[PDB]
């Protein structure tokens, strides 16, 4: 059986082949280079845990890439029409979507001396350093879902001299059409020292060229 509170993956039609287990509130982005990604064939989802399966991800193309929200509880026995796999996101039945963010040393050499702490609209602050697999921020359905979300961003050193590197705000938003995630950045809130580029759908990468 599948847990109501966890999810599990099956590497053959009719829950066969190989078997895999997954925690709630986890995001895993495989590459087309690993055949172990295309090994996806079945899966099983509890009842209090969302699952999100994406194959194509783009941010200018007019053709909507293959996307499917796996129902918060069900079995997935034949889903070849989903186009195999490339990205999976598991949500703890509490967030409608989530977003991966990571820092990148564009000034330092070790990298593991900086920490980014971001706090969207009354969300649990999450502190990540240059030594993680893109920290996941929990985002509700909002109202409306195409509405923007205020987020304070504070980048500070993990250790001495413990100085502040960035102390500004950023706007996040998703398009409730194909799970398209986007970031709005304007001189009204956005700082002038760190920038963020959309390395993939739901996957952002912040580059730190300054050293405040």
């Amino acid at each position: 059986s599948v847990d109501a509170n966890k999810v599990k993956f099956f590497f053959g039609k009719n829950c066969t082949g190989e078997s895999f287990e997954y925690n709630k509130g986890e995001t895993v982005r495989f590459n087309n280079g690993d055949k172990w990604n295309d090994k996806f064939m079945s899966c099983l989802v509890g009842s209090n845990v969302r699952c999100n399966i994406w194959e194509h991800n783009e941010i200018d193309t007019p053709t909507p890439g293959k996307f499917q929200e796996l129902a918060q509880g069900s079995t997935n026995n034949d889903l070849t029409s989903i186009n195999g796999l490339s990205k999976f996101q598991v949500l703890p039945g509490a967030f409608q979507w989530a977003v991966d963010v990571k820092i990148v040393n564009k000034v330092n050499s070790t990298a593991g001396s900086y920490e980014m702490t971001i706090t969207p609209y009354q969300v649990d602050k999450v502190a990540c350093k240059d030594g993680d697999d893109f920290v996941q921020l929990p985002i509700p359905k909002l109202t409306p879902p195409d509405s923007e979300i205020v987020s304070h961003l504070t980048v500070r050193q993990t250790h001495t001299p413990y100085d502040y590197v960035v102390n500004g705000s950023v706007y996040f938003k998703y398009s409730p059409t194909t799970g398209q995630v986007t970031v709005i950045k304007k001189d009204e809130t956005f700082p002038k020292n760190m920038t963020v580029t959309q390395d993939d759908n739901t996957s952002f990468i912040f580059n730190l060229n300054s050293e405040k």
